[PDB]
């Protein structure tokens, strides 16, 4: 839960990396997400038709929930661990309304890991890769804490 100053370099360094193309990178995870973790489409209503990954390609609405899902993450991620207050409205509707279990956000976690590693190679390698790892992983345990002081079992 306590990322060295070198590691949290690591993860904005590609983190701006992502943010030249947020719809892009954006629609890449959701699609590998789908893809790797097929009960995830079914949280979705307005995406749960699309059958081929060729389908979701072709979806505009998929780039923007691809942006608005990593226009948020991205906030939290520069607060560097300090997004007590990002995490709040967060936790209230994913564990409330939208039913997310943790397990879920581990499968996207992997998802975001992939698409960087496929999109960056240069600047996504082992300590990179290690150092994103360890700061999705802290995003998950705090969220997951947040989902109980909530009163709800992530
Ligand atoms: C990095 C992890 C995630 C981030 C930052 C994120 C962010 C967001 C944001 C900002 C919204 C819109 C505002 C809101 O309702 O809170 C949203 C909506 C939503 N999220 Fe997430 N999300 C994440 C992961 C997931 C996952 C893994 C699922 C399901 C597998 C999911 C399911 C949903 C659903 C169903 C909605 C509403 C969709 C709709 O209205 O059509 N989220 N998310």
């Amino acid at each position: 839960m306590v990322l060295s100053e070198g590691e949290w370099q690591l993860v904005l360094h590609v983190w701006a990396k992502v943010e030249a193309d947020v719809a892009g990178h954006g629609q890449d995870i959701l699609i590998r997400l789908f893809k790797s973790h097929p009960e995830t489409l079914e949280k979705f209503d307005r995406f749960k038709h699309l059958k081929t990954e060729a389908e979701m390609k072709a979806s505009e609405d998929l780039k923007k929930w691809g942006v608005t899902v990593l226009t948020a993450l991205g906030a939290i991620l520069k607060k560097k661990g300090h997004h007590e207050a990002e995490l709040k409205p967060l936790a209230q509707s994913h564990a409330t309304k939208h039913k997310i279990p943790i397990k879920y956000l581990e499968f996207i976690s992997e998802a975001i890991i992939h698409v960087l590693h496929s999109r960056h190679p240069g600047n996504f390698g082992a300590d990179a890769q290690g150092a994103m790892n360890k700061a999705l992983e802290l995003f998950r345990k705090d969220i997951a804490a947040k989902y109980k002081e909530l009163g709800y079992q992530g």
